[PDB]
């Protein structure tokens, strides 16, 4: 028997981490030779020496249970995982943990390894360093967090940060919580062009210096900045999947599963963490609980068990995670509860994946 | 000089005790005799005993510095607080602190002295007691409490909520946050008629034990029940001041305000609490926080010192609020913070107002 998982991510180092302590055979897949601790990579593009703590190599935890590679296509039937260096892996039970794509510095997933995957980020530190003037394309999470980082690093310098939309940040957040996102980058100095498109948006130089470039945006208004860093559109990752299960995803490219967190059709695939289709905000927390019940079920299954039903909603949240203020945001109301915000603890919890990977942080 | 506060409610008894606090002169006006722990009322018609908690008197706590009376009209040129009975006072500084208002049980905002109100709900309570099947009317945050409360006394009754939306609860919260409401209701057992009018709603019998009355949607549907409870419509009440600045309230009757939260037209009018016009939830706990910076302001103006700014997104907030399980749900991630819901504590802070007022609770 042999457990395959589709990408080394949160949900997938969860999913393997404990499927080695219950020591089912397993091997772990992934384009990376090491875990991209990707909700830190707009701090690691800007702060110098901060990259080398969000890569963990994984062959140094998994040893033979881990191989790289580039999934281009899963086979339910015959129950293969194909390679795009022709290689083909049977599997007993398949987890898809294969998450969400999208430009970097914000992800980074692609076939590399660990020393040049740094040095990538690395070099956008220099390149940051360089210019005065930079525009930030995309509002979403991941440009908010680039404009904020270049702000906090270097309060000096110019950010701009374009957005189509008229508010910031993710639709499903509460308006008050995307209004207090406007209100803590303009806190910061960053000025915000809203409802206001680039144009020719394939021609820009991107993750460059380079002097007195123009943007111009489809309103035909114009800014000069000196490095314009690419922050638009994330979207779920549905590469090794899509041939076998495209007819029957959703619209944004998530896997249907059931309360098991199995594949609608099968008994033994599996989706955790962003590329599962939970009414649900996409997160590497949530990716974790995902981890524990698709793992839970695997024994169960191997048992012929009851499944254990994923609960959303775990009350498993407690002071460790956030910061020790324990001090907090009063947001809103409803029947039994309060809304609340807490602040990030601002080490981005980067010290629990070397936790989970069970190696040391770099000197 | 005085302080004439309209609205005895959280912003007002807040705003009350600490003009008390500083000894500055003021008059604090309600309807009633006695304060309403509002949030609180839908447990007070459910639960035998309980309405007793939540009706503190007034003139107990504040003595000759509270007037009871209907405000039914404010005069802001000759400075002027006109009551339903003729009389009129005169004001140097003036706080609009009318909160909002709808249908007992929800709200109970009346000229009406304390044994009687406590009467009301005690009344409401036997109504309910004798009542096998119950429909609530209103899928807002008043109907979603009194469809719990019913079903937390009474696990057996047969509870349903109509509610004219597609999803319970407030528009502005998350739809995580209104789904995570329909499964709280359904796990209790409640039968949820959503996208559903009630067809000739006046023509109802309602807060009264009644066998077999017959409710018709405007979809036609029927249902059959013993007791009709009205909680549709929680509106800001703007009585007091609507023939005042009428032609100046926000669509929802709010009054704008400054950054001060002084009136928009005066330096001396100040408005807290729900029927201040902020673009933040309206709760108890804001119309606190409200108060305090209105007092603040009173004082630098007699001072003529520089006047406070009202900061939306206040620190203060601890594990004091809520429980003390420290446990929660992470709901979402923003730039430096994340979503997260908590337990409310169950006695819906009854026992902050006793303290507020300086009075013990009943035996
Ligand atoms: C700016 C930003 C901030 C965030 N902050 C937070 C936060 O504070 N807290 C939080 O909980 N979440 C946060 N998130 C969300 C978090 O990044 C994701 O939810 C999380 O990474 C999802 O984990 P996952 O296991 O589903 O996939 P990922 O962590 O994205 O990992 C997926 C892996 O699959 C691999 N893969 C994909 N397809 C293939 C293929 N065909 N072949 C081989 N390998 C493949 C990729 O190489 C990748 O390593 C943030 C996101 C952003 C953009
Ligand atoms: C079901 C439910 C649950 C809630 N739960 C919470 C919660 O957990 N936490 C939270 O923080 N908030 C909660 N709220 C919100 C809370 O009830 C209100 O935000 C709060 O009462 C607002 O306080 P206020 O001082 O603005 O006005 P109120 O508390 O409404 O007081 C206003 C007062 O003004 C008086 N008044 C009005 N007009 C006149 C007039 N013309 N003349 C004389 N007197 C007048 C009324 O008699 C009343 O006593 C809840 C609301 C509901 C409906």
């Amino acid at each position: 028997m042999r457990v395959v998982i589709v990408g080394g991510g949160f949900g997938g180092i969860a999913a393997a981490s404990q499927l080695k302590s219950w020591a089912v055979p397993f091997v772990l897949v992934d384009m990376r030779d090491a875990f991209h601790h990707n909700v830190a990579a707009l701090r690691a593009s800007v702060e110098s020496g901060f990259a080398r703590k969000t890569f963990i190599s994984y062959s140094v935890t998994f040893g033979d249970s881990f191989r790289q590679g580039k999934v281009v296509g899963i086979d339910p039937e015959r129950q293969q995982v194909l390679l795009s260096d022709g290689e083909e892996l049977h599997y007993s039970h398949l987890i898809l943990a294969t998450g969400s794509d999208g430009p970097f510095p914000g992800k980074f997933n692609k076939v590399i390894d660990m020393e040049s995957a740094i040095q990538t980020y690395e070099d956008m530190v220099k390149e940051i360093e360089k210019s005065e003037r930079i525009l930030v394309v995309g509002g979403g999470a991941a440009g908010v967090e680039m404009a904020a980082e270049i702000k906090t690093e270097y309060p000096a310098k110019e950010v701009t940060l374009i957005h189509s939309k008229i508010a910031l940040a993710d639709v499903e957040l509460l308006q008050s919580v995307r209004q207090e996102v406007k209100e803590i980058l303009l806190r910061k100095g960053v000025r915000l062009l809203l409802s206001e498109k680039v144009s020719n948006v394939e021609n820009l130089t991107t993750n460059q210096f380079q002097k007195d470039m123009v943007v111009r945006t489809e309103k035909g208004t114009e800014v000069v900045v000196d490095m314009v860093v690419l922050c638009t559109g994330i979207k779920i990752n549905s590469s090794a999947y899509a041939t076998a299960f495209g007819d029957k995803l959703a619209s944004n490219g998530a896997l249907n599963v059931n309360k098991h967190l199995q594949l609608e059709g099968y008994d033994n695939i599996y989706a955790i963490g962003d590329c599962a289709n939970l009414k649900e905000p996409k997160m590497a927390y949530h990716a974790e609980l995902h981890a524990n019940i698709v793992v839970s079920n695997i024994i169960n299954s191997l048992t012929h068990k009851p499944l254990k039903t994923y609960q959303p909603g775990s009350l498993t949240f407690l002071l460790s995670m956030g910061k020790n203020d324990g001090v907090g945001q009063v947001k809103g109301y409803y029947v039994g509860h309060l809304l609340v915000t807490i602040a990030k603890s601002r080490d981005l919890f980067v010290s629990k994946s070397w936790k989970t990977m069970g190696q040391p942080m770099p000197s």
